[PDB]
DNA sequence: GACCCTCCCCTTAGGGGAGGGTC
DNA sequence: GACCCTCCCCTTAGGGGAGGGTC
């Protein structure tokens, strides 16, 4: 009143940094009532401090400074609408985070899964829960043929749904009394899904199915060109000796263990086939 | 396999921009297996594409690239923990937005309130709902004395609670048969609160109370040095003529109408006193 | 003729000083 | 001796070209 505030005074009163005030000046969002033409000092009236309310509040909810310059130009009925938009945007983030929170949980459940596995290289018969997936025909693809680029299209879709990208790669093949690896070929290659949201227009060459819930003869181990086939043989023998009946393809899942370009790569292999009790 | 991918190929396969790939190279987060020493072209193996899974997923949840370089160096048990932290951080934002969504709603209710007021300059008797507030003693402060800087401390606290800053300024004074404005002085000055969260250590000079729910003789109008007092007189006369009994101080609320430094300032004044039916 | 490469400029909202006057 | 001012540099994660070789 009938006197001015120095930038530092305003800074203490409005709890805004002096740097912020200068910036808001330059950007023409909030300029001092008067600026001493000689010393360049900035002077503010007590009556204009009220404009920092709109700025401080809009800044709190994260609106762009360039956006604020528009807000302090609209009427109440328009500001009312402005806030209605913010609520629409908040609900949006709430849905996003709520879903993201769910996905992280699932990713953790499955992560803990392979961390607390009975024993490696040994065949176990456990009761598996369903695992939703997206697969495709593996036309002319086998164990010694696959490439990460083979899951390219599969990953693209998953990414547009789950947001997250798959970390594990899947394949399936007919249960046969194999003799050598060059004797086997993948039927489908797949990648697990984590979201329940409808993926963008999906192409007809992609199939959304699942790995049935049920009893499975499983075996897990760390990948090794040699152990890959020897372990399958081990699985096969287990079914043969117990005279078990297979009621599904052999499912294969390969998960990387570290993602560190410094240490030598190593993958976890998981094979399991569903049986009739 | 036994050949390389050009940056553009990797870009199409992993659905990552060529610009992003070069950047990830420079930043040493994801570098090409081989770079032609003459043409400087970047070449990627199909086996390293798997490192883009961790990057793409971590990028999705917004982790800093410098942070990813650490993530791809930890073990599964550690990555598991990493995600547990993300869930803690997500819950945090969920609480924040959920609360923010609530505050915007209240701000809108009250905003609509003064937009759909019966008539200006006229006294009305309506049933008001409670309005929580934070007030302080207005030692030596009156209508022709107040300054926005007088609410400085009050605003500081509100800001640390509601996050939002108050847009309306309040005051209260004893109901008397006033003759002139220099005859009146404010008892307390206050600012409304919007959050239900415990504000930081509050000083004992701040009082958290409310404007009681009840029947009030109200009057609203656009501020004018002259109309301010004439309208109070109008309120006073209304109580006197109906022989109404006042059971509260006169409450005053001043809200700005536009926050636009281009147009002439204008405020909305709201005065009301509680009566015994 | 597409592909790829290396600069170089630009973007949010100021925080950190440095060098140097001003209340 | 506090206060304030004007540069100037720095920060995230790349997107946009420009000028010019390369598959
Ligand atoms: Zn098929
Ligand atoms: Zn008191």
């Amino acid at each position: 009143k009938e006197s001015y505030y120095s930038i530092g005074e305003v800074s203490k009163l409005a709890n805004v940094s002096i740097k912020a005030l200068r910036y808001y000046d330059k950007i023409d969002l909030f300029k001092p009532a008067y600026v001493d033409p000689d010393t360049s000092y900035r002077y503010y009236t007590d009556s204009q401090l009220i404009h920092l309310d709109l700025i401080k509040s809009l800044k709190y909810i994260g609106t762009p400074l360039e956006e604020m310059k528009k807000a302090q130009d609209l009427e109440m009925e328009e500001l009312f609408a402005f806030y209605t938009e913010q609520e629409r945007q908040i609900r949006e983030k709430l849905d996003f985070l709520s879903a993201l929170e769910q996905t992280i949980s699932l990713v953790k459940k499955r992560m803990k899964r392979q961390m607390e596995y009975p024993a490696l290289g040994e065949v176990f018969v456990l009761d598996e829960e369903e695992i939703r997936i997206i697969q495709t025909e593996a036309e002319g693809i086998g164990p010694e043929n696959v490439l990460n680029a083979s899951y390219s299209k599969l990953k693209k879709f998953i990414e547009s749904a789950d947001g997250f990208t798959n970390n594990s790669y899947g394949a399936t093949f007919s249960f046969q009394p194999y003799t050598s690896i060059d004797e086997m070929t993948y039927r489908h290659i797949f990648t697990p899904v984590l979201t329940n949201k409808q993926i963008s227009s999906i192409t007809p060459d992609m199939e959304i199915t699942t790995i049935p819930k049920g009893r499975y003869a499983c075996i897990a181990y760390n990948f090794s060109p040699e152990h890959y086939f020897l372990n399958l043989q081990k699985l096969i023998k287990y079914i043969a000796d117990r005279q078990l009946t297979v009621v599904s393809d052999v499912y294969q899942l390969i998960i990387p263990i570290h993602y560190s370009p410094k240490k030598q790569e190593e993958y976890r292999v998981e094979m399991k086939i569903r049986i009739l009790d």
